[PDB]
């Protein structure tokens, strides 16, 4: 089996993140990956950025009591990729119906009025491609925006429309 | 467009770059890659490190005359690849022996008392294994160290004795 | 709210089929039906036809890597149906622009130079009126022909020439 | 070594097709090219294919209301190359995954049990070269059959064997 050095991503230690409790995986390759935002705080730095997961994750276990941190994965506006729960454990990210089935992916902010900076539509865009190099996700994945699958505005209106211009996007 | 670029790299004109008038082209598959460290200020912020890149390229342009900043790709201490003169185009950092033989990454910094931070290197190691992807690298690429090739203290005392621990570092 | 009742389908574990990961789902009443035939070999028997359904799915979750066998239902010279991707979830069967707006059932053999048996025949017409019955179809809902909304020979020739005669058939 | 280099094509105006009213574009170089096969009937002289690549336009156009013929370029048996929608167009070919990612070749007739003339294939063949020497193919382009991405015999069981021999070939 084969391993290609894909991708650049900050893994837990580094941006200070506890333990995972998390135990339930995802058969390879998952066909869906649902993107989002936090609706919270940006962060332009990798140190604020580290921060700032830091911070989602602890919301998500010390107040929702999840395993870990909700996201597969997180997207800095610092153009980096954090190292969430990873592509083989089950994300706490989008309804019972899709988190058996998808790869939970959300930039750390708020895109109701804003939009993410260009590197950081690159390092999703490129943490995505690794995945299908990996094999973690299927070649022919589809993309959807978290209001797609659940009664939301995640992963914000401006960053929902950028989304759709996605060649692995599906409505 | 597909998907951004392996490697997640910062394009010229993202850093403000002003115009190559490079034309000397690269025979790929190119076997060198050339590691060095600017010698320069170093930043650890996107933005900060954007306008370190288009510092140099200054001194390389307007100063020393070059039809574009030397080094083929520039990384940050904000852990993100700047694309300097790219994958084809010769490159203008490491002598007329191995300019036209080799890609030369520089690291943005005096790495000779201090290393640069993991997210760097890390961005280092992937910019490589895209290049092999790219069929710009031969996967079989050797990396030497500038003082390896040329009389210089570059890539710093410090950042040298890591690269040697690199699979692919070879003297 | 009657209970009619016409379920003589084969349902999924029957013609034992891998499980569905498809999930987009059509709005019901569904205007259209589109026929289309396999263009495979044909089976007369709820053991073979059963082999039948299990291949076709095969051959689009296996070498397409597909959600799901591309039908909603598949018709059987056993006289039976098959239960493709059902009455709710959308088909993947006659493109981008149908798909989301019709069912497409399909026959299975090849009909360039043959016809259905008179109960291959039955069990499509009653399967569609049983579809009007739990209002999966509009009343009026009417029927095309694979060639006719998308470039190819399916439903086969004669097939063609019989649905033409066909009530609710549409130019 | 000089642009053209190639293509010997039967421009549009010269088999009369009508004008395109298709937009949207696609992005070069191109990195797949799908094999299909009319399977309708096949010709051989440049009169008999300018009529036939004609039928097929109006086809597509006319009775499945499209902006012009699905395919990208057709094949004659007359050893001639036939344009349809070019070399930048996105085509209608192979469902929505492949279109905007392919380049559609469609070889005039139905090839199930018989083989194109050694010029058919010369002409395909070159026209492949052409298109990789004009940066329209990715230089390590790879190669489809139609049954390979969509659910369908095409291109036939002989020409789908001899496609599978060729260089740029994958699974």
């Amino acid at each position: 089996e084969d391993p290609p050095a894909c991708g650049s991503i900050v893994p837990r230690r580094e941006w200070r993140a506890l333990a995972s409790e998390c135990r339930e995986r995802l058969t390879r390759p998952v066909r869906y990956v649902v993107v989002s935002h936090t609706a919270g705080s940006h962060c332009d730095t990798p140190a604020s950025c580290a921060q700032q997961a830091q911070n989602v994750q602890s919301y998500h276990v010390r107040n929702l009591g999840w395993c870990d941190v909700g996201y597969n994965f997180l997207i800095g506006e610092d153009g980096l990729v954090y190292e969430g729960r990873g592509w083989n454990i089950k994300g706490a990210h989008a309804g019972p119906t899709w988190n058996p089935i998808s790869i939970g992916i959300s930039f750390m902010g708020n895109y109701m009025n804003r939009v993410p900076p260009p590197r950081a539509l690159r390092a999703a865009q490129n943490l995505l491609a690794c995945g299908v190099a990996l094999g973690a996700l299927r070649s022919n994945y589809e993309v959807k925006g978290h209001r797609d699958v659940q009664p939301t505005l995640s992963p914000g209106d401006r960053l929902y429309e950028i989304i759709q211009t996605w060649s692995h996007y599906r409505a």
